[PDB]
């Protein structure tokens, strides 16, 4: 399911860390800020958790943020007039791949979206790889793309 999939892709770290773009993050890939200021990240963390964390959270707190973040990704899809029709056209496994992408990059994939809605899976997979996303995080992008190409969990198993 989407939680297991993103837990694999994001890991779990209980202290503030930097993501692949160098941005302060915590938990299961929860972005805190794009600001280079660790103090700004710590303020965002305390606001998100509701207590003075000093840059460290518990596993329960990380999992709660993760639930909120997955929910937010789903809502960003459902509220977006470009994403919702494609998402609704997908089966349950491919819907997880869609949520995964939105979780990672947030709300340029117009042509890939069309190919996915048309169920041209190999063509969509080729188009999805022609991206900064694929070049910068190729192993994760390959897993997500394989999920779109096959409609199976094979890349995660
Ligand atoms: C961005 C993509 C090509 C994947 C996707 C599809 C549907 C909804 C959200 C994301």
């Amino acid at each position: 399911n989407i939680f297991e999939m993103l837990r694999i892709d994001e890991g779990l770290r209980l202290k503030i860390y930097k993501d692949t773009e160098g941005y302060y993050t915590i938990g299961i890939g929860h972005l805190l800020t794009k600001s280079p200021s660790l103090n700004a990240a710590k303020s965002e963390l305390d606001k998100a958790i509701g207590r003075n964390c000093n840059g460290v959270i518990t596993k329960d707190e990380a999992e709660k943020l993760f639930n909120q973040d997955v929910d937010a990704a789903v809502r960003g899809i459902l509220r977006n007039a470009k994403l919702k029709p494609v998402y609704d056209s997908l089966d349950a496994v491919r819907r997880c791949a869609a949520i995964n992408m939105v979780f990672q990059m947030g709300e340029g994939f117009t042509n890939s979206l069309r190919m996915l809605q048309q169920k041209r899976w190999d063509e969509a997979a080729v188009n999805l790889a022609k991206s900064r996303w694929y070049n910068q995080t190729p192993n994760r992008a390959k897993r997500v793309i394989t999920t779109f190409r096959t409609g199976t969990w094979d890349a995660y198993k």
